């Protein structure tokens, strides 16, 4: 039975697999009254990728496409509807068993980034945009999307059409940014399929353990940040190595590699996520050279030491 | 320790130099310039050289402060802003890098967003900072790109939304233009301390040393601001690659390792490649442009080499 491993990398060699950004601290919320179930950075322990994950970096919050033609919403800005396909180019096939292509944003936002076009040398033309994944018009389960532009005229229809994403547009309450909010991959009134399981803690006194990241705005206050259950990089880790699961839970020591010492313990379940001990909310306070070592397989009656 | 690559097709790769899925594998025989990129640059046994780092977010990424808007000539408004490394640290001048681990590695204007979120918070907002974003342009050939000093400058369409004094941060999109005054090189090292001064720290250039043989590249389209053009950014070793050897550390054996670029369906390899010991491709082609290969495609160590191994043609 092939050894199962993690990767040997410190917080600052991690990067979010739910948007494009380096890891920049653990975090706890155990009062979290949302349902954990983002569909990003999902992967089982023996390197099965669930949601809509996909093992590109750049993918992570990106779209291919097309521009379809303007269309006109409520939304501030000029509309533009876009045909979208898989990443690597190939049309998506909405029977495909995936909530939405891989890739797609998992959360609810005003997601800002450039659109840019380089037509069938050719001419070029890129421009910021917004991507509202409340959208009635965010449907790209059934192949299609609608993104804002500042930019009043100059996007091309029926030329390939990149969406690279940089942060948010806005969190004010207008902008209905909820990171645990999925948005409706076919449209309002239609149910999300193929999703990933949800996720948290079975044991009493555990909450989940984050991976966060402070994510860019284009405007107003705050300090949104993203949570990811395991970085991108553990995502290639386990799907490279597909070392069976040998229990529902792994054990994993935080270590400090200098000294050697073990700051935390950890459960890493079968799913792909983190427990800990812990009561309270914020950020974990760890050297800068830590990581997490595999220990052993353990079961759900484990008692994880106290943080 | 055994030498290993890691599993994934051209699909599933992205470029060290630029965020960038990787589109294809191409040949160019008969490049002219000295191939010396600063990005994407690590041995076979693990030691990153150049201004490689890890992260995929930290390709001609910076991270830093704007302390004012400055005077320029070209077009646009202009601000300096100080770099730290990546990790938010203090750049130190007197490491031996030839700049900060993430900075451009090629003459050009890359566009891309710079955006801001203030220190200092307002309590009639929730103790919330106050934010902003908007495109700009880094021309890496400008006597003030100066990143080993600790500052660069960069243009924006904005006129004056930009905040002295306030955590900065830079996210590369593509390029500017490629049109002639935007000097665009892949393969012309920006000046690190700016016009007239010695880069150092470089990791070495890279060449084909037998007969027919070429190197090998990991190409990707790169998006554009405007203008006319379709321009690529070639890396000698995706950004999973660099991961991967990270990682391992596998001792190398030789100078060598042979690697067959296969077909899993078939089993069949497709082609066969030298994978040398400074971390670069070379195969027998006589041609440039793309490799066509099946998509499920990808590179398997085979074995250690000698000086006398031949390769099997393309
Ligand atoms: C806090 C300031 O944010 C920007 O001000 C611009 C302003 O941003 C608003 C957003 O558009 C809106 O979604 C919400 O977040 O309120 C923000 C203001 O609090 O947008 C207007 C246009 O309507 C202007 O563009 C303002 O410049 C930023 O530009 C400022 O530097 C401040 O950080």
């Amino acid at each position: 039975s092939k050894p199962f491993t993690l990767p040997i990398l410190t917080l600052g060699e991690l990067t979010n697999s739910r948007f494009p950004l380096p890891i920049d601290v653990l975090y706890t919320n155990p009062n979290e009254s949302a349902i954990v179930q983002c569909q990003n950075g999902r992967c089982t322990l023996d390197g099965e990728l669930q949601g809509t994950t996909q093992l590109l970096p750049t993918g992570i919050c990106a779209f291919r496409g097309k521009v379809t033609q303007q269309v006109q919403d409520e939304h501030r800005g000029t509309h533009w509807n876009m045909t979208v396909t898989n990443l690597n180019g190939t049309p998506f096939d909405p029977t495909e068993d995936v909530p939405a292509p891989l890739g797609t944003p998992d959360f609810s936002g005003q997601i800002y980034g450039v659109i840019s076009q380089r037509n069938t040398l050719p001419a070029n033309r890129a421009h910021e945009a917004v991507i509202a994944t409340y959208s009635p018009k965010f449907t790209p389960k059934l192949g299609n999307i609608q993104f804002s532009t500042w930019e009043t005229q100059d996007v091309s229809s029926g030329q390939p059409t990149k969406f690279t994403p940089v942060g948010l547009a806005s969190v004010d309450a207008n902008s209905h940014f909820d990171q645990w909010t999925l948005p409706s991959y076919s449209g309002a009134l239609t149910l999300n399929m193929n999703l990933a399981p949800s996720v948290a803690p079975v044991f009493p006194g555990e909450c989940l353990l984050f991976f966060r990241s402070f994510i860019p705005l284009k405007g107003g206050y705050g300090n949104p940040a993203i949570d990811c259950l395991m970085p991108q990089e553990w995502v290639q880790h386990l799907y490279q190595e597909s070392a069976p699961s040998l229990s529902d839970v792994a054990l994993v020591r935080y270590v400090n590699p200098e000294t050697g010492r073990t700051l935390f313990e950890a459960k890493l379940h079968r799913n792909g996520f983190l427990t800990v001990a812990r009561n309270s909310a914020g950020p974990v306070v760890a050297p800068t050279n830590g990581y997490f070592r595999f220990d052993s397989w353990v079961n759900q009656f484990y008692t994880l030491a106290p943080m």
